């Protein structure tokens, strides 16, 4: 689904509670980025505060839970594993051996359903390509399906 269940809401209030230090009801940039050091990544609370300014309805910088509630469902809608999005990469290369072109990206990406015309499939690659290549990679891939 797109809306979320009374059982992932339920879990997505238990995680909430959790996840706060203060034990309010809103979450800061210093209260999430502690979970996100403990489940692998380290983001700064820089780098916090920007993709929580995106996602915020109300706009005050700090997460309610309606609004984790459309972050954590955008979240967990999206990705399953991570092995899923390897073999999602994987499909979409062609041949398989490493990379997915412009050219194959866009075709699939043209496929799956918003179509893409060059320019908006470069724009995409770019903004995320360190090599300058033209080309997406698994990390490259992985970092772009995160912004935009
Ligand atoms: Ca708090
Ligand atoms: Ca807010
Ligand atoms: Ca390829
Ligand atoms: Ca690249």
């Amino acid at each position: 689904a797109d809306q979320l269940t009374e059982e992932q809401i339920a879990e997505f209030k238990e995680a909430f509670s959790l996840f706060d230090k203060d034990g309010d009801g809103t979450i800061t940039t210093k209260e999430l980025g502690t979970v996100m050091r403990s489940l692998g990544q380290n983001p700064t609370e820089a780098e916090l505060q920007d993709m929580i300014n995106e996602v915020d309805a109300d706009g005050n910088g700090t997460i309610d839970f309606p609004e984790f509630l459309t972050m954590m469902a955008r979240k967990m809608k999206d990705t399953d594993s991570e092995e899923e999005i390897r073999e999602a990469f994987r499909v979409f290369d062609k041949d398989g051996n490493g990379y997915i072109s412009a050219a194959e990206l866009r075709h699939v990406m043209t496929n799956l359903g918003e179509k893409l015309t060059d320019e908006e499939v470069d724009e995409m690659i770019r903004e995320a390509d360190i090599d300058g290549d033209g080309q997406v990679n698994y990390e490259e891939f992985v970092q772009m399906m995160t912004a935009k």
